[PDB]
């Protein structure tokens, strides 16, 4: 069948990374291992900050926003925004 000769069947759940042997995963880990960000609204990580920001603009985008200046919340921030600069308009 299709299966012939299968190979690298164990993948990396931080990389794109695979190998022949179980062992190998486990250290290949170990390689990952440092700074690790977490994702403040869902138990995600990843290795770097910059793509943690987009995680959150990209799945936990257009959430619940509680105005920090009259504890208001917005279905859309978009709006938040929008009204800040309405009635928190400053005078710059
Ligand atoms: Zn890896
Ligand atoms: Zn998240
Ligand atoms: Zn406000």
């Amino acid at each position: 069948g299709s299966s012939g000769s299968s190979g690298k069947p164990y993948k990396c759940p931080q990389c794109s990374y695979a190998s022949a042997i179980k062992a190998n995963l486990n250290v290949h880990l170990r390689k990952h291992t440092g700074e690790k960000f977490a994702c403040d609204y869902c138990s995600f990580t990843c290795l770097s900050k910059g793509h943690l920001k987009v995680h959150i603009e990209r799945v936990h985008k257009k959430i619940k926003q509680h105005c920090r200046f009259c504890k208001k919340k917005y279905s859309d921030v978009k709006n938040l925004i929008k009204h800040i600069r309405d009635a928190h308009d400053p005078q710059d």
